[PDB]
């Protein structure tokens, strides 16, 4: 069986965020849908980069369940992702079947919104900490990558590889991230 | 006065090199085209991610001069780079007129097809070493970022944040370079 795994991209996210995620799942052979949180519109990140979607989130939502849903940075994107009732919707749902959550540098203040995984220890991009922290709901990490129980959390563009291959090594395991690992010339 | 880059996407590109040094050059300041070779339609990467360019190649030759040409990786993406008479008349005139010439991973084997830059040392992907070599043409070198001259090579996707920062710092300066890097969390 193939894991699966949901990218949600809204208008404003980080678009490295986006990107290095999706290329080193599908580098690991994750069946990964970049889903538009708008429809299939071409999707205009922060800085930019135009992204075609692979469906809507619509679309995506009924071809559930999956494995991990990745919730990308970018202060717009995560204002967008956090407004949003479809987000909540397969948060939720995400959360009651134990699935995995991953979300990085302003993504994981969708969380809050949501309602998702309070009393877990998280991260964030440190111009989101105060945001992430209101109401003491969480418990604050500094480390660049932070995974506890279900809820796997990151702090920026540069963590973006540490980040996707963890969710690697959670899903297909520690050899298949090494193994996808080396070709990509990371220093640590 | 505003420095300007050029970014050459084809088909199989490298998504990763791609994005990575777009976004950071549009943190910079610097004004970025993401020229698609084939024309102005959507471009499918070497992952899959579709990336929309800014303008087709022949829109932005026009439009020129360009402080730094980018040549993304991406085996598929640097053959068609390899292949393409606009991006030796490009790269030549760059050449030429003493303008920076950057490319990462496969990307550098794009300079031995158009005959750039003889006598440089230059790094590349692991991979590429042999066809990067075949003549002794260049001076091979291991480092994870390779500067000589006008010609910048960097080695796979895990660099690019070490490539585009090298190309903020020649066409802006070291301390815009540091200011772009401190919100990315990057670990070194």
């Amino acid at each position: 069986a193939s894991k699966r795994a949901l990218v949600i991209l809204a208008k404003g996210a980080e678009e490295m965020e986006t990107v290095i995620p999706v290329d080193v799942m599908r580098r690991a052979g994750i069946k990964v849908t970049v889903a538009g949180l708008a429809g299939k519109d071409p999707v205009q990140c922060s800085r930019d980069v135009v992204i075609c979607p692979d469906a809507s989130l619509e679309d995506a939502k009924k071809e559930g369940p999956y494995d991990v849903v990745v919730l990308p940075g970018g202060n717009l994107g995560a204002q967008n992702l956090s407004e949003s009732a479809a987000v909540k919707e397969i948060l939720k749902e995400q959360e009651n079947r134990k699935g995995l959550i991953a979300a990085i540098c302003a993504g994981p203040t969708a969380l809050l919104a949501h309602e998702i995984g309070f009393g877990s220890k998280v991260t964030t991009h440190p111009l989101a900490k105060d945001k992430m922290m209101n109401g003491g709901h969480y418990t604050y990490s500094e480390n660049r990558v932070e995974k506890d129980g279900l809820i796997l959390t990151s702090r920026g563009p540069g963590t973006s590889f540490e980040f996707a291959l963890a969710i690697v090594e959670a899903l297909n395991g520690k050899e298949v991230a090494a193994q996808v690992k080396a070709p990509l010339v990371l220093k640590d």
